[PDB]
C-alpha cells in the first residue's frame, strides 16, 4: 500500500462535480474546487484547473492528473512548514503517510493547529497521541476515515486499510 492507494480509499473517485462531506464543490479524488455556493463558481474553477471546457465533467485521466498535483503539493507543503517538517522528519514511512492524508484533507494550516498531538507524535507516544487526535471536530465529523488514520499512527502498519 502507498499514499496514492490509501487516499484513493479515503476519498473515492467521482467524475462529476459533487459536494464534500462539508457541502463543498469537489471533483475527482477529493479535489476541492471552491468553498462558494455556486455551481457556477465551481464550474469555472474546474475549467481553469483542467484547461478546457469541461461542463462539470472530467475523464479518469484528468482526475488522476489533479490527484498527482494534490499529493505533490501536500508533501511540499509539509516540507515548507515549520511546524510540520520536524514531525514528518521524525516519523517512519508508514506514519508519514498518515500525516500526508491529514494535510490533504484539512490543509497545512488545519493540521498545524493540532499542536498537542504533533508534540506527542514527535515523542513517539503513539497511544497518547491517538487518544488526543480523536478529541477533534475532524474525528466527530468523519469518524470512519479519522479512525483509519489514527490506527495508522497508532500501529505504524496498514491494517486499517486491509479491510478496505
Amino acid at each position: 500500500m502507498n499514499i496514492f492507494e490509501m487516499l484513493r480509499i479515503d476519498e473515492g473517485l467521482r467524475l462529476k462535480i459533487y459536494k464534500d462531506t462539508e457541502g463543498y464543490y469537489t471533483i475527482g479524488i477529493g479535489h476541492l474546487l471552491t468553498k462558494s455556493p455556486s455551481l457556477n463558481a465551481a464550474k469555472s474553477e474546474l475549467d481553469k484547473a483542467i484547461g478546457r471546457n469541461c461542463n462539470g465533467v472530467i475523464t479518469k485521466d484528468e482526475a488522476e492528473k489533479l490527484f498527482n498535483q494534490d499529493v505533490d503539493a501536500a508533501v511540499r507543503g509539509i516540507l515548507r512548514n515549520a511546524k510540520l517538517k520536524p514531525v514528518y522528519d521524525s516519523l517512519d514511512a508508514v506514519r508519514r503517510c498518515a500525516l500526508i492524508n491529514m494535510v490533504f484533507q484539512m490543509g497545512e494550516t488545519g493540521v498545524a493547529g493540532f499542536t498537542n498531538s504533533l508534540r506527542m507524535l514527535q515523542q513517539k507516544r503513539w497511544d497518547e497521541a491517538a487518544v488526543n487526535l480523536a478529541k477533534s471536530r475532524w474525528y466527530n465529523q468523519t469518524p470512519n476515515r479519522a479512525k483509519r488514520v489514527i490506527t495508522t499512527f497508532r500501529t505504524g502498519h496498514w491494517d486499517a486499510y486491509k479491510n478496505l
